[PDB]
């Protein structure tokens, strides 16, 4: 339809994603330093259109060192906006041991230079 700005619509959910239906999120900034833990944000965006600038999901980490020896202090993920998706998610899961790094993880959703949502998690 008519051109529209992409905007946050309603509350940002944040915390630990529960798996066993959509995933419940236990609201917290305190995340266990345990394999299999998934955490982050779930949110709703109004104005999403096909020709829009995609999202940049910027994960700042305390320094994940992969087995190849490289340190990842940030990860950047580009996500094309899907107009008909009711929710959008920015999550991180500790799938491998080197990913379980204690400290502050700051997850930031941008569109271009504009920050849509952010949350800081304490992993311990």
């Amino acid at each position: 339809g008519a051109q529209a700005e992409v905007r946050i619509d309603g509350p940002i959910e944040y915390g630990v994603f529960e798996s066993r239906s959509e995933q419940n999120i236990q609201q917290t900034t305190e995340v266990p330093a345990k394999l299999g833990t998934k955490f982050g944000m779930r949110y709703q965006l109004s104005g999403k259109q096909e020709g829009d600038t995609p999202l940049t999901l910027l994960y700042l980490t305390p320094g994940v060192v992969t087995p190849d020896g490289q340190r990842h202090d940030k990860f950047e993920v580009v996500q094309k906006l899907v107009p008909g998706a009711p929710t959008d998610v920015m999550a991180y899961e500790f799938t491998e041991p080197h990913e379980v790094v204690k400290g502050e993880w700051r997850l930031m959703v941008f569109q271009g230079d504009r920050l849509l949502a952010e949350k800081s998690f304490d992993v311990r």
